[PDB]
């Protein structure tokens, strides 16, 4: 996958998002430093949690 600045993917309108990146899955397209910065925790950690959990982390932080 290519790899988004932070500030890009939390901070572009829906419509203007490059093509390769889904707009459900934001954090997938972070640097492996951008996602720790973010989460604190493994990716796979957070792949773990319930569905619901990630999105409403993800919704204060700007990438839901």
């Amino acid at each position: 996958l290519e790899t988004f600045p932070l500030d890009v993917l939390v901070n572009t309108a829906a419509e203007d998002l490059p093509r390769g990146v889904d707009p459900s899955r934001k954090e997938n397209f972070l640097s492996d430093e951008d996602f720790k910065a973010v989460f604190g925790m493994t990716r796979s950690a957070f792949a773990n949690l319930p569905l619901w959990k990630q999105q409403n982390l993800k919704k204060e932080k700007g990438l839901f």
